[PDB]
Order: structure tokens, then C-alpha cells, then sequence
């Protein structure tokens, strides 16, 4: 019975079997968040460039860090951007899968700085909904904000 929750604390102390981070395609460390997912597996950012829309394991130890790389909307066109934000999750799911891990920490991707300024709390959950739904991996989306918590946990609760 593999289900979907929501958890408001850093992604960096999840206790899944393995995490997402939110990347930029440079596989550089970056700061606010992804600071925290560099400090507590920094090794993971050996060789972890991979392109927008695009998702690569690098592992820390046998811990699996996946890189994912949402579009930045500053950047690209709303449905540009849209196709890349659901590439991405698509690859996230691709990787857990071939992990074979029970559970994965995801955060939701493009809903930071690279969200051109616009709420995309639906659109990013709904593109992780359509990918991670063919999977049978417990998923622990992480968030900051206390209402995009209760969102979540809104939208979570009202497809069982
Ligand atoms: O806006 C976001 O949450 C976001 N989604 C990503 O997919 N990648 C990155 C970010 C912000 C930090 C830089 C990399």
C-alpha cells in the first residue's frame, strides 16, 4: 500500500531511502535549500550536471541523491517550461524505480527561484502525481511554507 504525504521540515533530515534535490543543470551546489542537501551529501555532487527536464543518481555512500533539474520560468515559455517541469518528474520516477528503493523525499521542482514568480504549487504537484503514480515507492513530498503544507495534504487527501 504505497502512499503519498507531506512533511514541512528540511528535505536533508528525510527518513526515505532515498532524497531528490532540486539542481541547476551545472550540478553546482547553490544556496537556501540546496546548501543543506550539498552539506549533508556533498560527494553527491560529483559529476551531477545533467540537463533541464532531466533527472541523474549520483550516489553518497550506498544513499542515492537524485538530481533533479525543473525548468527555471524566468527562462522558458509556460508550456516550454510545463513540458520540461513533467520531463523532469518522468526521469525522477525512471530513477527510483531503478533503485528499487521503498521510499523517495521529493521536493516540489520549479516552485522556488526558478518559478518566475508565479505560484506553481498545482502544477508541479499534479506534473509529480502523473510520474510517481506508476511507482510503488512510498513518496514524502518536502515543503517550507505552513498553507502549501496544508495544500498539499488537501490535495493528497482528495484522490484516495
Ligand atoms: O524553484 C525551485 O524550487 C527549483 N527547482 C529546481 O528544479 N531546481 C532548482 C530550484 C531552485 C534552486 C536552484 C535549482
Amino acid at each position: 500500500a504505497p502512499s503519498y504525504r507531506v512533511k514541512r521540515m528540511d528535505i536533508a533530515k528525510n527518513d526515505e531511502e532515498c532524497v531528490v534535490n532540486a539542481a541547476n543543470p551545472r550540478g553546482l551546489p547553490g544556496d537556501g535549500v540546496c546548501k543543506a542537501v550539498y552539506k549533508k551529501w556533498p560527494e553527491s555532487f560529483k559529476n551531477s550536471a545533467t540537463p533541464v527536464g532531466t533527472a541523474k543518481t549520483v550516489m553518497c555512500g550506498t544513499y542515492p541523491v537524485i538530481h533533479a533539474v525543473g525548468p527555471n520560468f524566468s527562462n522558458y515559455s509556460e508550456s516550454e517550461g510545463d513540458r520540461e517541469l513533467a520531463a523532469a518528474y518522468r526521469e525522477v520516477a525512471k530513477e527510483v524505480t531503478r533503485l528499487g528503493v521503498n521510499s523517495v523525499a521529493i521536493p516540489l521542482l520549479s516552485t522556488g527561484v526558478y518559478s518566475g514568480g508565479k505560484d506553481r504549487l498545482t502544477q508541479s504537484l499534479n506534473h509529480l502525481f502523473t510520474a510517481m503514480d506508476s511507482t510503488d515507492a512510498d513518496v514524502v513530498i518536502y515543503c517550507r511554507d505552513k498553507e502549501w503544507e496544508k495544500k498539499i495534504s488537501e490535495a493528497i487527501q482528495m484522490r484516495t
